[PDB]
DNA sequence: GACCACGGCGCC
DNA sequence: AAGGCGCCGTGGTC
């Protein structure tokens, strides 16, 4: 099948990269296979210029590194994409290649081929499935197009502020260090668990409470270290010394050493294929967990800024999984709450109740995460039922169906498969209850962000405005200051008005020189 | 160098 | 708020 460059328009890429990363990756091999031929780039970069579009097997991460190199080659069809609305366990190049019809390998020719024979298949398996295919033509194609853009722009950082403070924690780290030392009688490795275990229940001889899931080792987590907060100051030193280092070695130190030469930006992977529910995931590095809670953690966020004559726009949906509980379920009374523009929750205190029933939390894990009378906590769960039917309905009505189709579906018709719904081992069956019931809501609000993403990259673009980051139910976007108030202003109705539901969705909008600042 | 499992923990 | 994730250091292996 083999023929020259260049391919036919319309064909099908395939592609090699020395490394995961496109925005650090080599461009080893460049092909493209249609029409019963195969096309081998004898120069893989110069090639690049020849493609209308990326068309095929993770054809987001070609398309990035079409946009590193400054050339405008939006991503198309995608096998990987069809294969994950059938069944959103189909998460690698790897298992859908075996699953419908070919093999994975490391030749970018044989790349292009199976390109184009699974997109074959898997649009076969696509025929009649209506809403499926809504969700691809509507939502997740166009949506890669937005989140090639995002990964190739970028965010600042402020580099020198953050080197700064690695110094100064470290020497905060070394204190803490030292004085745990000294109670433990002796040094050992505080970032070991294990020789932590021994030090707190053998030698200091303090109570073990809880277990590890999978070894059964005595647990030296921080729900269980709080409970010790008072019973020896040796713990008190622990849970400072475990903020310090994870922030420390998580964030502070990695990051700087991240900033592209080229963009003197940040690059973060928005991963498309990679959750059960529906949601994005964030990778190398994942800037969908940058600290915000502690005051070290705000110190942090402030690290990322935007660019010289620019502002930050940070937009943050309210409640957005309590509202599309509302609208799934049909409550009236739940409804009625939003349409009144009333806070929910006086309708973390009594928070963690509202927010307690989207994962059926456990009614004695509310005298725990939230300190109650524990047998009177399990008194109170009836009422919250009592007073919002329409839920429990939901729910069971959501389990039923699950057990039958052996699926449960979001809003638009997003599916997970959740099989052990029927397990006889009943902490396994009621796990997987959790998981099927959370799904259509934690899927829905990530349908939702995502039809928003996807009409408001086309209005920005208009505006010279950027979208950076998505946070599951939140975005940053980057706007010239000039106009940053009026990108704020239409961006905050874009998503309110995604798509109406039985209740109105609010949207939080701010403006600011950084992260932390853009949202007060 | 590389991979993995685990406990642990950061965010939504 | 913390079912959904990704990264850390440790500990073990090849
Ligand atoms: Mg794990």
């Amino acid at each position: 099948e083999e023929a020259p460059w260049p391919p036919p328009e319309g064909a099908f890429v395939g592609f090699v990269l020395s490394r995961k990363e496109p925005m650090w990756a080599d461009l080893l091999a460049l092909a493209a296979a249609r029409g019963g031929r195969v096309h081998r780039a004898p120069e893989p970069y110069k090639a690049l210029r020849d493609l209308k579009e990326a068309r095929g097997l993770l054809a987001k991460d070609l398309s990035v590194l079409a946009l590193r190199e400054g050339l405008g080659l939006p991503p198309g069809d995608d096998p990987m994409l069809l294969a994950y609305l059938l069944d959103p366990s189909n998460t690698t190049p790897e298992g859908v290649a075996r699953r419908y019809g070919g093999e994975w390998t490391e030749e970018a020719g044989e790349r292009a081929a199976l390109s184009e024979r699974l997109f074959a298949n898997l649009w076969g398996r696509l025929e009649g499935e209506e809403r499926l295919l809504w969700l691809y033509r509507e939502v997740e194609r166009p949506l890669s197009a937005v989140l090639a853009h995002m990964e190739a722009t970028g965010v600042r950082l402020d580099v020198a502020y953050l080197r700064a403070l690695s110094l100064e924690v470290a020497e905060e780290i070394a204190r803490l260090e030292a004085e745990v030392f000294r109670l433990a009688g002796h040094p050992f490795n505080l970032n070991s668990r294990d020789q932590l275990e021994r030090v707190l229940f053998d030698e200091l001889g303090l109570p073990a409470i809880g277990k590890t899931e999978k070894t059964g080792k005595r647990s030296t987590s921080a729900a269980v270290l709080e409970a010790l907060r008072e019973a020896h100051p040796i713990v008190e030193k622990i849970l400072q010394y475990r903020e310090l280092t994870k922030l420390k070695s998580t964030y502070i130190d990695p990051l700087p050493d991240l900033i592209h030469p080229r963009t003197g930006r940040l690059h973060t992977r928005f991963n498309q294929t990679a959750t059960a529910t529906g949601r994005l995931s964030s990778s190398d590095p994942n800037l969908q967990n940058i600290p915000v809670r502690t005051p070290l953690g705000q110190r942090i966020r402030r690290a990322f800024i935007a660019e010289e004559g620019w502002l930050l726009v940070a937009l943050d949906y309210s409640q957005i999984e309590l509202r599309v509980l509302a609208h799934l379920s049909g409550d009236e009374n739940l409804i009625r709450v939003f349409q009144e523009g009333r806070d929910i929750h006086t309708e973390r205190a009594a928070k963690t109740i509202n927010f307690g029933v989207l994962y059926g939390m456990s009614a004695h894990r509310l005298s725990q995460e939230l300190a109650i009378p524990y047998e009177e906590a399990q008194a109170f769960i009836e009422r919250y039922f009592q007073s919002f039917p329409k839920v429990r309905a939901w729910i069971e009505k959501t389990l039923e169906e699950g057990r039958r189709r052996g699926y449960v579906e979001t809003l638009f018709g997003r599916r997970r498969y959740v099989p052990d719904l029927e397990a006889r081992v009943k902490s396994v069956r009621e796990a997987a209850e959790r998981m099927a019931f959370n799904m259509p809501v934690q899927g829905t609000a990530a349908d939702l962000m995502k039809l928003a993403m996807v009409k408001l990259f086309p209005r920005l673009e208009e505006m010279g405005a950027r979208m950076l980051l998505q946070v599951h139910d939140e975005l940053v976007l980057e706007a010239p200051k000039e106009r940053a108030e009026a990108v704020a202003r239409l961006a905050k109705e874009v998503m309110e008005g995604v798509y109406p539901l039985a209740v109105p969705l609010e949207v939080e909008v701010g403006i600011g020189e950084d992260w932390l600042s853009a949202k007060e």
